[PDB]
């Protein structure tokens, strides 16, 4: 299949997906629709349901709104049941329509729809090439308190129908209950509740597998991407023991979002898109569009230093989904706010790295502050609207235009309210100009492109005021007033004769999976894929077409690997690098040491003899681990994806600055299970 076919469910850099909340978008089924006091037809009460379904979502589908918007991908909410019950906080009643707040991860929410209105909903979908992505929220079930059974359902948990337990007389410890997260540390925040939100434990086994085998039942469904929920709040190793099952079992395009704030740049948040096994949502993008183009606390300067570090610090930056506001912030047009600048961010992300979502009702000119203001009904269905027609005109570009889907960015001209930026993969390219500034024109002199010779017409048509770019040799540009405003989009396609790699999916899985590799220049004839030295030819390459191979990865040992393709004729791709083969299946194990006491800056780590856990280099060693809340210093803790069914060779070392201490003695030994977790609990050995 091509790269932008909709059964590529590992890449979405072709697609732009539209962010719903299923309540708020269209009610198409009002006899579903809640009861009573958790059901508010004129959507005012914006924390009760309005009544919008997953028939809803097929009408506009049907009706042509969001195929005649090009959307080629829906974000949906959390499919799964919640919890029936209308909480009233201080005054305000509450209900679980935005689907975090879930019972039973194998049903579906009733208001959304029934598992016959899911699949309707998947295959309608697919039958209009959209890929559908679901929200899943592992890491709580619903509002509890273990001290008043009769609030909410007491964080309830459902097998099927089948009750699991609740937070109050929790024996089988299925939830922790170390109190709520203050978010004064990642640990603090992951092992602690956010807010009343019955956190689930997933070092106890049944929750593991459980969970585990929830995602499979929804891979089963056909979905084709998953936005996991509160990644910064569930430990790293079972979440990629989880990726691993995604990946190992049907691997789908799978994103989590870690909340970034304003300027707020965080290492563990880039080392989670990097080695989770999942992408982000860009909120490093997110946050300085809206510094640029919302509300200009900084110039273009910020926003040339975002594109330029951000292709540097994301090892995968292709897989990085972008927005210019979301669920969690303030709708990015305000009141008193122009247009223009909505238009603008928009045109930006379209044409941006990445994968850009849309929140529903962008188009529409929606604004709000805060959750829950953020998530009004959509107001009207206008395909008339100017933000609708950027993204009718930009959105196809994605599947169109390989430099678009997944080129390098290249800033070709700049000043402080201006940026003209250059998109290449091959020999294909886009160009887009964008003048911030409202009232001043900005005069371009000296721009340079990659363009061929000719007169590229504005791909936006001048709606957003582009104007023709006139191209001479060498890719000069003939000088051009930018308008007030001004937005253009120029391009030129053509085909590859190279081999280019552009987007692998997934990053990470075990020998035997098979992983999608996409790009242009491959050609119609079985050529071969390296993994590091190691080539693939011949019946491992599953697929081969010029734009998409799907290949098995070799029975290599487990580590990081660079990618390369070499066509039918020998000439050979870019790398794509960081690609992780496993050792073999995942199990999160918690290790915990006692006594081990360490100086100020010094931290535990564990190392040990599997790439899982850094092969023996102290470089690579997991942690620092925890010492806080499930276990107190000087016992130490840490929940690590291992390889499961196998013995592994360990480690435990304290490492300050460039100082590594070894504990001594002989190497420790586990068997680790074939599923479920284990729980290593050791001491120090001098
Ligand atoms: C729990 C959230 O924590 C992080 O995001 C926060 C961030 O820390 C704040 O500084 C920022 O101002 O707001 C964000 C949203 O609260 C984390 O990175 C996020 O993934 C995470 N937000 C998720 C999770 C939930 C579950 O609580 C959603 O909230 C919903 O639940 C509450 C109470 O249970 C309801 O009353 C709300 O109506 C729901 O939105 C977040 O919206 C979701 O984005
Ligand atoms: O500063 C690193 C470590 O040093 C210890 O002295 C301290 O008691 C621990 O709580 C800390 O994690
Ligand atoms: O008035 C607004 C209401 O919104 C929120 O849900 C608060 O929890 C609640 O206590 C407050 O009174
Ligand atoms: O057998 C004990 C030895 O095992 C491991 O290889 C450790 O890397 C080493 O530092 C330790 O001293
Ligand atoms: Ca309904
Ligand atoms: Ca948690």
């Amino acid at each position: 299949a091509p790269d932008t076919s909709v059964s590529n469910k590992q890449n979405f850099s072709t697609d732009v997906i539209y962010q719903i909340f299923t309540d708020r978008f269209s009610d198409g089924n009002p006899a579903n629709n809640p009861t009573g006091a958790a059901f508010d037809g004129s959507c005012t009460n914006l924390r009760l349901y309005c009544g919008g379904d997953w028939q809803g979502i097929i009408n506009k589908i049907n009706d042509g709104y969001l195929t005649g918007m090009g959307i080629t991908a829906i974000w949906i909410s959390q499919p799964v049941e919640n919890i029936y019950s209308v909480i009233n906080y201080s005054g305000v009643n509450n209900t679980a329509y935005h689907g975090y707040w879930a019972r039973d991860f194998k049903k579906t929410n009733p208001a959304y729809g029934t598992m016959q209105d899911f699949k309707n909903l998947i295959d309608t979908a697919h039958a209009h090439n959209i890929k559908v992505i679901i929200d899943f929220a592992p890491n709580h079930t619903s509002p509890a308190s273990s001290d008043d059974p009769s609030f909410a359902e007491n964080g309830r948990l459902y097998d099927n129908g089948n009750l699991l337990g609740g937070y109050t007389n929790d024996t089988q410890n299925l939830f922790h209950h170390y109190g709520g997260t203050d978010f004064s540390t990642i640990e603090n925040g992951i092992y602690k509740n956010l807010y009343d939100l019955a956190d689930l434990n997933h070092n106890n086994s049944s929750v593991d597998v459980y969970l585990k085998d929830a995602i499979k039942m929804w891979l089963d469904l056909g979905v084709d991407g998953i936005r996991v929920d509160a990644v910064k709040h569930m430990p790293f190793g079972w979440q990629k023991s989880f990726m691993a099952t995604i990946n190992n079992y049907k691997p789908v395009f799978t994103f989590g979002e870690w909340f970034l704030g304003v300027n707020e740049i965080s290492p563990e948040y880039h080392q989670f898109a990097n080695e989770s096994g999942m992408s982000l949502l860009d909120y490093r993008f997110a946050q300085k569009a809206r510094q640029v183009f919302r509300d200009n606390t900084d110039n273009m300067y910020g926003l040339k230093a975002m594109l330029e570090g951000s292709e540097v610090d994301y090892a995968q930056v292709n897989d990085q989904v972008t927005f210019i506001d979301n669920h969690d912030m303030e709708r990015f047009h305000t009141s008193n706010g122009d247009r223009r600048k909505l238009e603008q961010a928009l045109a930006f992300t379209l044409t941006s790295r990445g994968v850009p979502a849309i929140y529903y009702g962008s188009e529409q000119y929606m604004s709000g502050g805060n959750d829950p203001d953020n998530r009004a009904r959509l107001p009207s269905f206008s395909t008339t609207t100017t933000a609708y027609q950027v993204i009718q005109k930009l959105a196809p570009l994605r599947k169109s235009n390989p430099a678009i889907a997944y080129g390098s960015t290249h800033e070709r001209w700049i000043n402080n309210d201006v940026i003209i930026y250059e998109r290449k993969f091959g020999n294909n390219v886009a160009v887009v100009a964008i003048n911030r500034n409202m009232n001043t024109p900005a005069s371009i002199t000296g721009l340079v492109t990659s363009l061929p010779r000719g007169s590229y017409n504005d791909v936006l048509g001048g709606i957003l005021n582009g104007n023709t770019l006139t191209v001479g040799a060498g890719g000069a540009a003939s000088n051009f007033t930018l308008a007030p405003g001004g937005t253009a989009v120029w391009q030129y396609t053509t085909d590859a004769t190279t081999p280019i790699i552009g987007n692998v999916g997934p990053m990470m899985a075990k020998p035997g999976v098979t992983i999608t590799i996409d790009g242009r220049g491959f050609g119609s004839g079985k050529g071969t894929v390296y993994f590091g030295t190691t080539a693939v030819t011949g019946a491992d390459i599953v697929a081969w077409e010029d734009t998409q191979i799907q290949v098995k990865i070799p029975a290599v040992p487990g580590g990081i690997y660079d990618i390369r393709v070499a066509n039918a004729a020998g000439a050979a791709s870019n790398i794509y690098d960081n690609f992780e083969v496993l050792t073999g299946d995942q199990v999160t194990v918690r290790f915990v040491i006692n006594n081990a006491t360490t100086a100020l800056g010094q931290n535990v780590f564990l190392t040990g003899n599997v790439s899982e856990l850094g092969n023996w280099d102290p470089n690579n060693a997991i942690g620092p681990m925890y010492n806080q809340v499930v276990y107190q210093y000087p016992t130490w803790y840490y929940d690590v994806s291992v390889p499961a069914g196998q013995t592994i060779e360990f480690k435990f070392l304290k490492k300050q600055g460039s100082t590594v201490t070894w504990e001594g003695g002989a190497n420790r030994t586990f068997t680790t299970p074939t599923s479920g977790t284990a729980t290593v609990n050791v001491n120090w050995q001098p």
